[PDB]
């Protein structure tokens, strides 16, 4: 009676599958950072990004498709093809695929509605919030780029925010 | 004249990437320990596990990388079809994988030894005992199933395992 | 039976030797980064490296030749002629000289290899590794000049950077 | 595939039963030591090394080769038959086995290497490393002797010596 | 006036060397519990009995043997050979083992009350009170085979009763 | 107006390079001592030395050089060609030197009243303190040899009075 629709099955399965993808190609993303602009905060920064993803973020949705008791299948794949010629593009680039997990999160809490599942609609909150959250930190570092004259200055407000961020 | 050969280019990529796809291969089977087979503490133990080869041992791989200034690139699919009939084929299976991971490992040192990396060889080595002590740990876990009747008393034995490996 | 060869009792004392003379030519370096440049923190960093060499690095080379019993004798001779036009091309000297470093240390374990000398194998792997460890965090100080436009913000970037290498 | 050559069980094995050999026959040196000579503190250093044959030395070999899944047997025999003359005869024929003992070392890595197994290779560096320390002590110990006068004298450097051995 | 007889050295001596080859031969014994049966806390409780006939027991006898101004030679020889089916044949033949031992010890403080040499009467009371509790310990061991279904159940009683134990 | 005049520069720039060529070749006699007499606690004391030259001293000339504003430059070769007989021979030849530095650093302080650089005359100040203990501190060393009968009661007043020192 509590059986779970297929259309939000798929949005769970995707949106597991997506932190996982995405998760990988940011790890790339923080190498690039430090290997190719020698920017080791941007590179901590995404870093922290990508572990949010491969980390909390995929285990809060197989936790829960555990609970409510949904398959689960993990495939994707990654190939990062991505150069940045410089690292504000590469951010406006982590920023612009944030902006796609805000559409992703909010077709989840749309299906969940749509389903009346009200369980995985209250579930789903926790990645509208995340997902605005993270967009704006990524805005952030990018608007560090367009405020400042070089890199190094850059880093220095990075390696700042970095700390704020710990302090909650 | 510390430009590194192709070959350990490519053992140094291949094992980056292979511990992004085990990571995310272990995750599943953690889950379908959970999930299928009611095992949280073994869904707790291939969870660290995962987490180790998702984290640790690719974060140390891409940071040696952009040291010695060779390439790395991102590349790896994952579509996890397997399915155990019961808990101890699922661990003998991650057993048989992580005897992929020694030889594997092993190949890479063979290869830094015939380029005179040593500088590689010398990197390698936390592999190498990470590789034996990793399996030995899922050995371990695999033996409680051949010395126990049911899944609850193997569970007690993980779960002290799990504090055992924490108390180092 | 554990009579040392004369290739190893060579390369030993030459690194040895090559310590105390690379240790007295970077002090003169961070000389010139004071006094020639204003640049007191890149001159810590220097500093450092040149006590390195100097110190431990030395120590522990002489302590070692004592344990396996080798003739161990001082010869060097120090000319400091380099005269940088600007503090990155001191610091892109240096990382050269690091590189040079690593060539040496890396032919060391090739002819105790040869020879099989696992005793000293095993006693220039920490060369290997300080070998890699003091060219990154070189080349990281280089880098920050190519990040930067003026020295004060190198010298801000490096004094955070040694805070950051005394918590290991 | 990763099943172990007989070469490389061969010398896990013997140096097994060496350590063990070896631990029993320094316990009576040890004894000798005092009953002999009257030098408790000769004793109780040749007593620590008895004890780390015993202990450690055998402790490490066959936990490790539990986790390669080879066979280890204990087979040897013990018949000590040493009369030394005088307390530095004793000390000397220490130091001479500690060079056998460092010899049978190396040649467990040569054959590790021969074999492409560098898990044991990796492992066998603790041996190494250990070989060249112990027979540095002893070593230290035997050129009291040929420093002092007495016994009495002698006796207090080994006491010194071993408080500092305690102080890493 | 207080020279020893002959026949109070001779059990000294056997006992003494009793200790070492038992000793030797439970480090085995302790071997094959974990590598055959896979049972680490069973092998940790031989390992204990293992490293006090190497240790305390040895070295109280040798100590002694210096206070009395008696000879004491080493001479023993160990092969392994028992191969038990099961833990609990190989906790049996232990137990049997101390068995032999309480006869052994018996026998020396039946000799020295028949020689009237009451200092070693009162030295052997020690290794008479140790028997029996050694003995006791292991055949607590050996009914909880008796009193269990699977290895793991005993495991977990060993486990405790090793805490137990160190709990005085 | 406070440009100083050559032959202080002079003075200067010769005991820098004093030091360090004293400092490289004060560590080769540290290894003698340990590697030829076996008198460790000696070397330990002749390495204290050799690090005071190799660091502070230099270290305050540049500093100084730098704050009046005088070239200074590296230029010193050493080759260790002394082979001491004995080790009170080896501490003789240490003394000498000594006395050595205090007619340089007195030298020193002489130019500096000439050229009316009082500047100098106060930094130079230190130099002619320091001069005295050490040269008084070698020759205590050197007064234990002719009051000791062997080297291992000499290593013991060695051994004390470096803790003395310790506790200034
Ligand atoms: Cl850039
Ligand atoms: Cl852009
Ligand atoms: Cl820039
Ligand atoms: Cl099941
Ligand atoms: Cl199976
Ligand atoms: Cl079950
Ligand atoms: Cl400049
Ligand atoms: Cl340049
Ligand atoms: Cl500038
Ligand atoms: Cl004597
Ligand atoms: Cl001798
Ligand atoms: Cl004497
Ligand atoms: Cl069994
Ligand atoms: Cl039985
Ligand atoms: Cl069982
Ligand atoms: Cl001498
Ligand atoms: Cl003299
Ligand atoms: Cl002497
Ligand atoms: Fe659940
Ligand atoms: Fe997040
Ligand atoms: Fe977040
Ligand atoms: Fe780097
Ligand atoms: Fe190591
Ligand atoms: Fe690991
Ligand atoms: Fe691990
Ligand atoms: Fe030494
Ligand atoms: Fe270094
Ligand atoms: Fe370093
Ligand atoms: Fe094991
Ligand atoms: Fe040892
Ligand atoms: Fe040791
Ligand atoms: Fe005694
Ligand atoms: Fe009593
Ligand atoms: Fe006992
Ligand atoms: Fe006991
Ligand atoms: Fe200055
Ligand atoms: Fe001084
Ligand atoms: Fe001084």
């Amino acid at each position: 009676s509590m059986v779970k629709s297929q259309k939000v099955i798929d949005v769970l399965n995707a949106h597991y599958n997506l932190n996982l993808e995405l998760g990988s190609v940011y790890a790339q993303y923080a190498h690039i950072a430090d290997d190719q602009f020698s920017m080791p905060f941007l590179a901590k920064f995404i870093n922290d990004l990508s572990n949010d993803k491969l980390g909390v973020h995929k285990d809060l949705i197989s936790e829960y498709a555990r609970k409510i008791e949904i398959p689960l299948h993990t495939k994707f794949s990654v190939d990062v093809s991505f150069k940045p010629t410089d690292p504000k593009e590469l951010v406006k680039h982590i920023l612009e695929t944030e902006q796609k997990v805000r559409k992703h999160v909010a077709n989840m809490a749309k299906v969940c509605l749509e389903e009346g599942d009200f369980e995985t609609f209250s579930f789903v909150k926790w990645f509208v919030d995340d997902g605005i959250k993270d967009f704006d930190d990524v805005r952030t570092i990018h608007d560090f780029f367009e405020n400042g004259n070089n890199n190094l200055q850059v880093e220095y407000a990075i390696r700042k925010y970095l700390k704020q961020m710990k302090l909650e």
